[PDB]
């Protein structure tokens, strides 16, 4: 009841309507995107330096790398939100890429509401280090955004972006997408 046709803006870049969002792949360096949250997809002590994350704490700086450290010290965190730093974007959200990857979408976009945020953009999270099968992360992403906008949730979010490392793992969402199309 909600997934719209699946077309190409760019060359190897997909997009779909998923009730109000529009939901885009794409294959590149996600460290250069600019959006109002980057998601970082790290360990559970919020000091992986390694992959997608390397770039992201390189890019984003020492007071991020600071940011991370005071608050991992302070209690049990499921995630963590943190500026920026000299990354384009409001907040980064630093997530477990071990997790449940619905369960972590879903608490990104719930974060981002509360914040009036319209824009988000992501990696493959968990197909990296956490070395989570590509395919099962791509229903889970696009399963926490369907849940997502079927309960009436998405008001202020409106484009999801995944840019993912690796151009074969691009190819895995995309066939999710056309499974999906309406
Ligand atoms: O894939 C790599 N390095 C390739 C270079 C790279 C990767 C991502 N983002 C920018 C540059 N390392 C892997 C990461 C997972 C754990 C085993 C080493
Ligand atoms: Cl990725
Ligand atoms: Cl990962």
């Amino acid at each position: 009841m909600f997934y719209g046709t699946v077309s190409s803006p760019d060359s190897g870049v997909y997009e779909m309507k998923i009730g109000s969002i529009i939901f885009q792949v794409a294959s590149g360096d996600i460290t250069k995107e600019e959006a109002d949250v980057i998601v970082n997809s790290t360990s559970n002590s919020f000091n992986l330096k390694a992959g997608v994350s390397k770039a992201i704490l390189e890019c984003a700086g020492q007071n991020v790398e600071r940011e991370c450290s005071q608050q991992a010290q302070q209690r049990k965190n499921d995630y963590i939100i943190t500026g920026g730093g000299f990354l384009r974007c409001k907040n980064i959200i630093h997530v477990i890429g071990g997790n449940d990857v619905k369960s972590s979408v879903s608490s990104v976009l719930q974060e981002c509401e509360k914040k009036n945020y319209s824009s988000i953009c992501l990696p493959a999270i968990g197909t990296g280090n956490a070395k989570q099968h590509p395919d099962k992360v791509a229903e889970a992403i696009i399963d926490a955004i369907e849940d997502f906008v079927q309960k009436g949730s998405a008001q202020s979010v409106k484009k999801v972006k995944v840019v993912i490392f690796l151009p074969q793992v691009l190819d895995v969402f995309y066939a999710n997408m056309k499974k999906r199309e309406g």
